[PDB]
């Protein structure tokens, strides 16, 4: 009778040990993560990348006959004719000059590239950088790098691209930080006499604070800055580690592209793009880098955009952007106040010879700073590893039955012998 | 001699084996958990629930005679007597048209419903949206659904309901998003000539960004959006997975509520206030689902508001809403551009035949868009499973003392003799 | 043959249990934590502090001869010569005012100028609601900062009980219509490292265990908007050394009760500025004597600029392990509406420019009744560590604590 408790515990010992066993096995295959959230504090904080763009993507003072004749169907300007769209609400001197760029007759058609047609009609950083402050320091336009987005000429600041050393910050709080005081120059905007889908009625800036370490993406990852206030943006620096499969997803391979330097999910799409309009289309748009040949107008009517459209609807699996397992980001809280004070009015029109309602309209100012001097990480940890499950399979093991490898070897060793 | 120094480390060594074990035991018995974060990339994300009110709730040049004899008081266009009040800083028409819609001279007033009164007198969508933009795509007034809130008749841009399929989104950025301009009309905003606790000053619209799985909650859970400006909205999709009892609290159920077919803790609140109503005051807000009958202006004044600030204090015990475990939650980053620019003022102005003081006080865009093609996953993990407490006591029970479930047996089977 | 097999099977074994254990111990020795996020449902909230400053440090109808004298190179209104600044872009009157106030022919304390002269919440707070009920100026209190004299809302200090909020939304927190004074503004005719374009107020809303920072940790809020701030709140616990870095013990300060971070920072400002100058800054707390404008010239400001470059290491400040924290989100919407703007305009007797140059209205509430936990938790214990030892060494050779003192007893013999 003792024989049969005895075995009716050593089977049900045995199965409950297969089923636990089992369970932390397959716990060890589904290669479990959990987070680790961490603050360090630190004497100084790396400062990043700025890079902000005028809405308005070139100005209409700049603009020239050969523009109008080669881009003046896409620049939205001129009809599909080469004669100007519907007239309502249009300045009698505006449409005046237009009309008079717009006469192409006995016109020889001058050498014509996109990427000069932005670079002279977008925004000039020396004309729109009314006042630069970094740390309380006077800060030059030679420290913004000049960047090609979607949105045209932008500009970056501490890009720490072409050999400059990325600047520092060793104080936190509004003052200790970019301060720039900036005239969008509304009066240079593309007049807007017709309605269309690009056709646009917003006035202000926009802004990207991203790691040197990436390219802007504006048109997708920016904020929206509007005339009239000072903006506050808190920044806290957050870095993050993640980890690669099976654990998680993420590219442990630097995997670097021929255009970009450090791989990161930015640089990964817009390359993407680069390759898909230069095998598509033979030519390659303003903001994408490489040494293609920028595409024409009529390239761009016919191919560049219906391409880049048909890329995004048909398939994302041609294009398919894994995250690097280091990455540094940003967090960032908006504020406004108003510009400028009653007080301060009159002074600013008369130190940058505007009208007042021209400094209400079109002066804006810029704080991008750190909160305080400390920096978060999220990292992704292993949740189970092969020591923690060797361990408890050992414990159950023995818990259960009492044995260990060297018994299941013995046993092996009977039935080899039998 | 060596016996006894046997001894005294089998002592030491049991009592060891005992703390720890009880340990690992307490440890397990708390239930605890950790979190699991990650980031996921996809080709494609379904796109939110929009829903926006006007911060003015009804129409002034809809209401009439019988709205302000029925709810003259209660829209606080008529004092306790029926009667207009102080006229002080009142421009000439805007007090002939009240005072001429407030004679009740000879008047027979017909039925009222507030419901009827809220859907009539409420800002038109028709009206207010000056253009719609899904994905570059024209979208229509018949695109959003009337749904009304303490706020009045709101409306939810791809709310899903009614058998309508949730629309995605396959790129990021602004552009590829809801872009909707509006005119909030602030020329039918309600005449503040006296002050009255009801009274507000501001103008613009409420926005809420929401799962089709809940209701608006816009009275609370909405963010404002001021005229003059183009506001965007970067949102980033987060999935949130939580733990039952014991490890936390949510609900397990689905918890199957008369007046939505999904649970979530908006539509629990609203139900624990909807209930609370219909058992007090025998009748529904506006705002309130069902099929019960909808409350008359008396009624709100003298039962509906007291009997729901007594159940903001005195039952605050009484209205417990778990959370459920799997929600899918959206997060926002504001900013704001400057509309119109110089540039097209005057083209908006005549092309909607306009002042460009109107254009400036009354238009705004909203701009609702996803970051990146990406979402986030917050998942609440169990951190101590019964496989890794028998693990663990077995193998300090092993280390300690070397003994087995077997061995203790055996123990138990040499004291039975 | 099979004891060769045998023996190679347990040399193999004890060193897979060695690395394992030994990769078991070094583990553990990194004492490793992970994140348990959580989310509170409750009946109840406490209300925060909220203080707020004027971008305005004092008034200019407020300013006298004698607070010219003394500390008008500080104030920015006088040169150092004592004369007027660029008469470019002067109001009339207020050049008028100042020249008089300059006469200098025939004719302090930094505590009295910006106590008396600073911007009286009696006069900017045109209208204050708390959960739907009125609250007055005296609610407020008095903190002194760096923008001057500034207000707080909820304190909870000299023994106030501290406001609890039992429903969520724009309705149910403080609610506030306040006048900036913007005619009241310094007027600003030259350049200057002070020289501000700005209009409005700045926020900062924290608990009441830690003083107000608001040159660092504030927020701006316009004029002309009313500014609605959704708040969550966060309850946050460490872990000390090993673990992770936190201050375990509160160790109080004399200042203040409680220690938090702010009041360590500028703890260790207030004693720097006493060491080096024998005199504090307006802001500045404690019994210490207030510094004279000439000592605010000569030492205070470079002492404070330098202590902030040349030792960056002689302020380090733990942080304490259980850290209530208030996440925000801002949206604006416009002020007054065009129906209202007269009734404003009229009820506090100003023209409507001047409402839409000089109103804002402040909505600070809890999204929700309910706050966010985030615990650091210690990922492996000893009892942990512990058990694997026993379970991997019970596994690949079988042994115990009992086993290894046996053969060390055996050992001993032969
Ligand atoms: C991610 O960044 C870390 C540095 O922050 C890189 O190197 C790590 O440096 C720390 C020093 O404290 C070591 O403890 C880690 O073991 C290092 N990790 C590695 C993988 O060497 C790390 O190399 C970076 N990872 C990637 C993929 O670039
Ligand atoms: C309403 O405002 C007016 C103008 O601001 C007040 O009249 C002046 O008030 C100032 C005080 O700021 C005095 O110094 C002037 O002497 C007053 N003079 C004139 C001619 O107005 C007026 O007192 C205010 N109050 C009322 C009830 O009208
Ligand atoms: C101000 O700028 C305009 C720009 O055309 C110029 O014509 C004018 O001469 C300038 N005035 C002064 C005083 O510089
Ligand atoms: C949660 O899962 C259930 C599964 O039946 C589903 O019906 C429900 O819609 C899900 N909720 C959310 C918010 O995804
Ligand atoms: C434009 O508005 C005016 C009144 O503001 C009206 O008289 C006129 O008929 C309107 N024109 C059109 C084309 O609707
Ligand atoms: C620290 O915070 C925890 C979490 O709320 C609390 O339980 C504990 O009492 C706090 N410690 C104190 C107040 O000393
Ligand atoms: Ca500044
Ligand atoms: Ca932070
Ligand atoms: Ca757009
Ligand atoms: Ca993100
Ligand atoms: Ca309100
Ligand atoms: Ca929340
Ligand atoms: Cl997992
Ligand atoms: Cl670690």
């Amino acid at each position: 009778l003792k024989r049969v408790v005895w075995a009716l515990c050593f089977m049900g010992s045995l199965a409950l040990l297969a089923l636990v066993c089992t369970n932390r096995i397959q716990y060890y295959f589904l290669y479990p993560h959990v987070t680790k959230l961490d603050e360090v504090a630190a004497t100084r904080l790396t400062f990043p990348a700025v890079t902000f763009c005028n809405l308005n993507e070139f100005r209409f003072s700049r603009v020239t006959k050969n523009d109008l004749y080669h881009a003046g169907e896409l620049l939205a300007l001129l009809n599909n004719r080469y004669e100007i769209p519907d007239t309502q609400t249009a300045d009698e001197k505006q449409l005046e000059i237009l009309q008079d760029k717009a006469n192409f007759r006995n016109f020889k058609p001058k050498p014509f590239n996109m990427l000069e047609f932005y670079d002279r009609a977008g925004h000039d950083i020396r004309e729109m950088l009314l006042s630069c402050f970094f740390r309380g320091e006077q800060c030059s336009p030679e420290d913004f790098k000049v960047v090609f987005t979607r949105y045209g000429k932008c500009y970056t600041f501490n890009a720490g691209q072409d050999g400059k050393p990325r600047l520092i910050t060793m104080k936190g709080g509004t003052g200790n930080g970019l301060e720039i005081m900036l005239d969008i120059q509304q009066d240079e905007y593309l007049p807007v006499w017709g309605e269309t889908d690009e056709t646009s009625f917003e006035a202000g800036i926009k802004v990207q604070i991203h790691s040197q370490d990436e390219p802007p993406l504006i048109d997708q990852l920016g904020f929206g800055v509007a005339p009239g206030f000072q903006t506050f943006v808190s920044c806290q620096e957050q870095r993050l580690i993640y980890l690669p499969p099976p654990w998680g997803d993420c590219k442990a391979t630097t995997g670097d592209s021929e255009f970009y330097d450090t791989y990161s999910i930015t640089a990964c799409r817009i390359d993407c793009e680069t390759r898909y309009l230069v095998e598509n289309c033979n030519c390659r748009m303003v903001h994408m880098p490489g040494d293609a040949p920028y595409c024409t107008p009529e390239q761009y009517k016919e191919c560049a955009d219906p391409a880049l459209d048909f890329l995004v609807e048909k398939d994302n699996e041609y294009c398919v952007c894994e995250m690097p397992c280091n990455v540094t980001r940003y967090g960032k809280e908006l504020s406004m106040v108003k510009i400028p004070s009653k007080a301060s009015a009159k002074y600013l029109a008369k130190k940058y010879n505007k009208s007042e309602q021209y400094i209400g309209e079109n002066i804006l100012v810029l704080d991008i700073f750190f909160e305080a001097l400390n920096y978060e990480t999220i990292e992704q940890k292993k949740a189970y590893e092969v020591a923690g499950l060797l361990g408890d399979i050992g414990g159950q093991m023995g818990l259960f039955i009492g044995a260990s490898i060297l018994t299941v070897l013995e046993l092996f060793d009977y039935a080899y012998e039998v």
